[PDB]
């Protein structure tokens, strides 16, 4: 829908603070396609609790490493594309 | 198209030193759309000639300001997503 199925498969190599975090949550991999790395993001943000009690669909990520490497306060789960691109920050795209 | 029509309008501030870069090949604003970084970019990379004479689909960027902004020795311009990744890690959406 939002993002093409083959950029979903992407192959990627996160960088540390990206991949400790997704180590933190049972990555066991250096390199991963984006729709591994979205899972595993799912998983932190829910086992954090990052998502808000009211508006599940909004996530606060001030104060937590996933902000950090977003560089916002917050955001929506819903906004696909700008997701991936705070990820791709975050990240060397693999030849 | 690796990159939709709508990634390309991404309003972007590009940090100081992809800012400098810019700026060098007639840069005048300090926020722009992707489409207009990548234009710069290009014309950065043609007036300097990191392309390949062989190969001109290669760049070259190692030893130069771009290799240090975009963390490789080379790429292709087939790349774009990698591209695309490669600027967004020197700027701010916004
Ligand atoms: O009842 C309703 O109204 C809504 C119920 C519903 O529609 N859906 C349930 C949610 C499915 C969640 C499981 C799979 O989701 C993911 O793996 C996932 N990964 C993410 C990573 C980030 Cl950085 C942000 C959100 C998610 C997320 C998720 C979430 C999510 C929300 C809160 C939370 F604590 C964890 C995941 N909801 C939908 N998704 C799907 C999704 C996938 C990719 C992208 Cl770019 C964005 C979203
Ligand atoms: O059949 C052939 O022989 C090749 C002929 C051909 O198709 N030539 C077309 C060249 C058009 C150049 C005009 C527009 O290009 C750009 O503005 C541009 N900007 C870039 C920035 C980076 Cl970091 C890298 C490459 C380019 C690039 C360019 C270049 C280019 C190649 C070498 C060079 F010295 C300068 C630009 N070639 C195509 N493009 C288009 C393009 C646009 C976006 C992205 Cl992500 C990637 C590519």
């Amino acid at each position: 829908m939002q993002i093409p199925a083959s950029e979903q498969e992407t192959l990627v190599r996160p960088k540390p603070l990206l991949l400790k975090l997704l180590k933190s949550v049972g990555a066991q991999k250096d390199t991963y396609t984006m729709k591994e790395v979205l899972f595993y993001l799912g998983q932190y943000i829910m086992t954090k609790r990052l998502y808000d009690e009211k508006q599940q669909h909004i996530v606060y990520c001030s104060n937590d490493l996933l902000g950090d490497l977003f560089g916002v306060p917050s955001f929506s789960v819903k906004e696909h594309r700008k997701i991936y691109t705070m990820i791709y920050r975050n990240l060397v795209v693999v030849n």
